[PDB]
């Protein structure tokens, strides 16, 4: 019944594989990318024609009927979105007066228009001399001089928005601006009655820090800033220090797009770091069939090819099966051997994580290193000796990121700070890498394969972590993926690995949840919206990713024998595709809680696979 | 009668020249290149023995009868080159036994042996544990905390020694070792009856010097070094600012294969820096047609561009030719923007120099700029506006870099600090970068050609400043060519040019020198020992080069129409190929008097023509 299907999609996932032996998938996220990257290439006055019409194509193609832009396909208008979006386009060349313009800028105005922007898009459109910097969040560069245990230092601040600030203090500090031709200035988007919903910070805003900002733009215009010299230099040489191998800042677009600025200001264009940091880009920019072109927030090269060798082995492929040996020796050559940010917090612990794309040294993350750890531990690899070695070093490092509360963050340790969550600046996203439960759950389900149970401390520690963050109707919320069916199907899966007994109450009061949100079609589905709104918590489209997560939460629990779970399976046996693969509309990847949302294209061929393989597993 | 000498060197020059429209002949040196590029590859460990045979071929080629190695060609046999070179042989695979070995291992051992070499020398063989760092002169990171104006600070050195010191300072601060295999062992270069005759500081040394070098090694043992850490983390980042666009370091070996070895000690082997600063060296190697291959010094491309183009347009090709335009562009975009350490003495200053190779904006020397901007003087560009600003820029540049003697120096200003002369450290070549006779006199020919005369202020000053370092016998030293013959004929056709009565006193007492050493075969020749004994100065087999330098001086001096006038014209007519070029088995560049010496390729067909296009003028 389901073995076809099983022996289809594992054909499928060996078709996709690149010949190095591993694989790796588009990464999906907004519009965002695209219209940044045109202002970016103005600010480096390197534009591309031909590039930009590719770039025209993509950007009218994900412009719905009313002409918006959101954050995930079938979600919301997003103002800042389309505002970027606009401002793109009417560079390119688009015309205020064609439809596409006029849907889309009257939405921008019954928003209240730019002044209901978040910062970063005020930014970029200040970059361009279309917003006063005046009004922007002041980040100065003499953040640099604080020390590792002080107030608001750069070590409080996630991995990911510490090299954005690092960055754009430099970029701040100079208040650069690069003025658009005449036919692309943007006015309009002042043009608006309505009035202005500014975002407040994430956590909030104290009056102290709204005063700071305030004073702070006033010591910006002095006419001597003491020190601040050097403090640009100490920005500088922290990210030189820091670039990627392949040129990027951290892997993601942010701070890579940032430095570039940063260095552009510091007339350093002719520098190796800025070459190699343009030059780079090309690596994430992906050619549309359809004429378009997009640029990955990231990449998942890393990621993808854990995954995917997980899944193929619970699948059946032997566990020295030739094809997958090539994705074991790539792993092996992806182990970090060198400190990092994280070094810090844990001088010594020694480096042995892995990290989410190619290369990147020096942000290794305890969610990839989890999995390919695991991923190693079930193959068979012709040199035992690095084998055994490598799980070795990644496992004491992870043990080495163990927080306090027992949990695992994602890049740091103990970065919890409740300091930076208040600053003006922020108010996209997340700004610390505190611990959450998918992650914790990930790395339990790691050294699960290893035997430890819960009679090591680590572990307990751990499980007491997950009991007590465990909500109400007995669900986790998913930090990393949407949503709740994606932290259930995870920590379930990992407490039954740790030796945890399944018929545990919390545990059982967990599984009965997944079986009250199986949709009519027997799939699980559960959009994006909730994270704004938890009436949504378990319900939406059915996908074959988060039907397949809903799923291994039940045949864990030992349901596997079960009508909704044999329900489930069904549906993941007809919606699959006659080439074994599998369709996937809608985002199930998760950057920030109702802010940004990521969409791995594997996820909807790996875990279906995955399932279906544990669930042949149980008879 | 030369005529024909000058259409068939014409024809020549412009064949040699690149698509581009730019010249750019090797650069010779000596093996210590080839020998310390091999020890980088082992420390490295990115050996190529398809490549060490092609070095191991040019070492033996080199080789003397002796079985030893010069600085230069029939030069005396010198201890560090030979050895240097024997340790790379026997790595590559030359065994103790073979006869060039036995000739070359004799001679080291004649000489006192390994205790007898350069810091350097000894250095490279404690890098490969065949020497104890103990007794190598020590250079804390600490110097990097030294401020602008203290003694001994990195910004006293010389450009080409400052980049050395501070990379070095962080190999001797962990002075790692990277053993040779048993095979490549060389314990027979301390074998020797014979007393270590060792060499001392340049300037000389101080007790004080040798004391406190004594105490750097004893703190240099200790067990905590306060603010080390922060003080090699200073030269780090000192050296990631400063990296050349083609990945080298002041575009120079020195530096360049330090800095590697640097950052190897800090695992950043994957860092971009490195990456980049790596792959870049196969610019400077380059095939010998005998299946050997060498590693230039350095590379001459804009120097070789703009003496090229003098010569041409002095000898009689049309100010716009379209050949030459070719050129003019070119140079153009070699004009460097951004401000460089020599900025530190002149933060008021704005860019405009250039750089002896293709891309090195950090460090503009006074020399090519000159010569530079003089060749665009005499050209005539579609775009007058670029030829017109660029020149400017320049100029004023130069005149922004007269040191305070009126004199100019190479790379920065008033940089004649004497006491980094002292140090154990410094014991091969200069250490400091004063202003010479012969970069003056190249300044005062580029003024000139615009019609600035003796009554500028700024022209007078350079000219007391020549008047002053006149030698007794009317003679002018030689900073960068060997050597009298090469100053003289710059400082006479400088102050010709300048407006300076040519029958002057002091000027005919020169001429009068010039006449007075002029060979037998009508030709002129000044061999590198004139650094070493000043019974050479002047004296020494003819050369294609030196004869057109001392001919300059003569036809500047009015005595164009002379006997050793059309003497030495006759040399150049006659000992010219049937090709129109001209051969020169000899040295006619100058590193550092009387320890590094280079050969100019173009010099033997640039010159020569250069020389009688001016004699083709003075009738
Ligand atoms: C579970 C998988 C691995 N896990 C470890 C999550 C990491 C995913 C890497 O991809 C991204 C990470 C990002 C981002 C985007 C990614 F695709 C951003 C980000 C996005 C927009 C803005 Br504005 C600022 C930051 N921050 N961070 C950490
Ligand atoms: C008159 C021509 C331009 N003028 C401006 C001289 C510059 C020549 C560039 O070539 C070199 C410069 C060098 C060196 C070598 C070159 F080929 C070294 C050097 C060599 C050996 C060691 Br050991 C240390 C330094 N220092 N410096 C400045
Ligand atoms: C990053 C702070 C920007 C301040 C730069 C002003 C530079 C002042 O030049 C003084 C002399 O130092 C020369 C160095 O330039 C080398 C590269 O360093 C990068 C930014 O200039
Ligand atoms: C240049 C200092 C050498 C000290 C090396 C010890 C490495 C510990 O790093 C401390 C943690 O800081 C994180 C940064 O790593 C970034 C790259 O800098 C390169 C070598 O330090």
């Amino acid at each position: 019944a389901y073995a076809r299907t099983l022996d289809r999609a594992v054909e499928y996932l060996l078709s996709c594989q690149k010949d190095e032996g591993y694989w790796w998938g588009p990464l999906l996220s907004n519009v965002t990318m695209e219209a940044e990257y045109v202002l970016l290439c103005h600010i480096l006055d390197r534009v591309d024609r031909d590039r930009m019409e590719k770039i025209r194509r993509y950007l009218l193609h994900e412009q719905r009927e009313d002409g918006t832009w959101a954050l995930y396909p079938g979600g919301p208008p997003d103002l800042d979105t389309t505002i970027e979006a606009y401002v793109a386009l009417k560079y390119i060349g688009m015309s205020r007066d064609e439809e596409p313009m006029q849907k889309a800028l009257r939405f921008i105005q019954s928003q209240g228009g730019i002044e209901s922007s978040r910062v970063f898009t005020r930014m970029w459109l200040a970059l361009v001399g279309e917003y006063p910097w005046e009004k922007v969040p002041m980040v100065p560069p003499e953040i640099m001089f604080l020390g590792k245990r002080m107030p608001l230092n750069i070590y409080e601040f996630g991995s990911w928005a510490r090299a954005t600030v690092v960055a754009l203090s430099i970029v701040m500090s100079r208040q650069p601006v690069f003025p658009l031709p005449e036919r692309a200035r943007v006015p309009e988007l002042y043009e608006t009655d309505v009035p202005p919903r500014r975002r407040g910070a994430k956590g909030g805003g104290g009056w102290i820090f709204d005063a700071l900002d305030r004073a702070l733009h006033g010591y910006q215009k002095l006419s001597v800033h003491p020190f601040r010299r050097a403090a640009e230099i100490r920005a500088l040489d922290w990210l030189l220090e820091r670039q990627a191998g392949d040129g990027s800042w951290g892997g993601i677009q942010p701070p890579w797009f940032y430095a570039l600025i940063a260095l552009k200001i510091l007339d350093m264009t002719q520098h190796p770091a800025f070459i190699k940091g343009w030059e780079g880009l090309e690596l994430y920019g992906v050619e549309l069939d359809y004429g378009g072109w997009m640029f990955q927030a990231s990449i998942s090269p890393v990621w993808d090819t854990g995954l995917a060798v997980l899944a193929l082995r619970a699948a059946g492929l032997p566990a020295d099966h030739d094809r997958l040996v090539k994705a074991g020796e790539w792993l092996l050559d992806r182990q970090i051997t060198v400190p990092g940010d994280w070094a810090v917090k844990r001088p010594n612990l020694k480096p042995g994580g892995f990290a989410f794309q190619f290369d990147n040294v020096y942000y290794p993350d305890v969610d990839d290193t989890a999995v390919v750890v695991w991923a190693l531990n079930t193959l068979r690899l012709p040199d035992e000796r690095r084998r055994r070695d490598a799980m070795t070093k990644g496992f004491r490092w992870i043990v080495g990121m163990q927080s306090s509360n027992g949990g695992w963050g994602a890049y740091d340790v103990d970065n919890t700070s409740d300091l930076p969550n208040h600053i003006p600046f922020c108010d996209f996203g997340e700004v610390t890498d505190p611990p959450s439960e998918d992650v914790t759950a990930h790395v339990l389900e790691c050294f699960g394969s290893f035997g430890y149970d819960d009679a090591w401390k680590v572990i307990r520690r751990a499980v007491e972590y997950l009991k007590r963050e465990q909500k109400p109707d007995g669900s986790w919320f998913g930090r990393w993926g949407v949503n709740y069916l994606y932290g259930t199907g995870a920590v379930v899966s990992a407490l039954k690995a740790v030796g945890i007994d399944t018929r545990e109450p919390y545990i059982q009061k967990a599984l009965d949840w997944v079986e009250q949100h199986q949709n009519p079609d027997g799939g699980w589905g559960e959009d994006c919206r909730s994270y704004e709104d938890p009436a949504y918590a378990g319900k939406g489209a059915s996908t074959p990713s988060q039907t397949a997560w809903a799923l291994m939460a039940l045949i864990a629990g030992g349901r596997a024998e079960s009508e909704a779970a044999r329900r489930g399976v069904q549906y993941l046996v007809e919606t699959q595709r006659p080439d074994g693969g599998w369709d996937e509309p809608y985002y199930t990847g998760t950057g920030f809680p109702g802010d940004f949302y990521l969409g791995y294209t594997m996820y909807r061929h790996v875990f279906p696979t995955l399932a279906l393989g544990r669930y042949k597993q149980a008879i």
